[PDB]
């Protein structure tokens, strides 16, 4: 695992065993953003239930938004998604299956929205920690359009 925003929001690949999970916990995440499909997660863990009760096991908060291998948030994924990581700030982490692309567009998305980067800036910033993070071209038109709407996102993130 690794921080874009020391103990306030960073990004992992899916664990493999009971072990990287307590590892997060001993670096200080508190709540995890889940964002393989269930089909990626059962390969691994069996049941996605049982994946989600391990975390809770440990302590740690979970929230499943599934995106697919190479894609982005859906709208109503994406404010949802935005939401929690906004309504506790400390110890989020978010993770996918390699922690590269998909966890790295959210990653990327998140400084653009609270920082106002711009969206080279963002990605390079969550690539400093991660080589190679934000994967595919419709990750990178996903982070043109959050830049250009981030006063509506804002908005809307802040409403209720
Ligand atoms: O599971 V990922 O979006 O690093 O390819």
């Amino acid at each position: 695992m690794y921080w874009v925003r020391r103990k306030t929001i960073g990004g992992s690949g899916l664990p493999y065993t009971e072990n990287e999970i307590l590892e997060w916990r001993k670096e200080g995440v508190k709540r995890v953003l889940v964002l393989p499909e269930d089909w990626e997660i059962e390969e691994s863990w069996g049941d996605k239930d049982y994946y989600l009760s391990i975390l809770k096991k440990n302590g740690l908060q979970p929230l499943h938004i599934p995106i697919p291998d190479g894609g982005v948030p859906s709208d109503s994924q994406f404010l949802t998604i935005m939401k929690w990581l906004l309504s506790e700030k400390e110890g989020n982490l978010v993770h996918c299956v390699g922690g590269i692309g998909r966890t790295g567009t959210i990653l990327a998305s998140y400084l653009i929205l609270t920082e106002g980067l711009e969206v080279e800036s963002a990605i390079d910033e969550v690539r400093l920690v991660r080589p190679g993070a934000v994967q595919t071209y419709e990750q990178e038109m996903f982070l043109l359009r959050v830049e250009g709407m981030r006063k509506s996102w804002l908005k809307n993130i802040y409403s209720n």
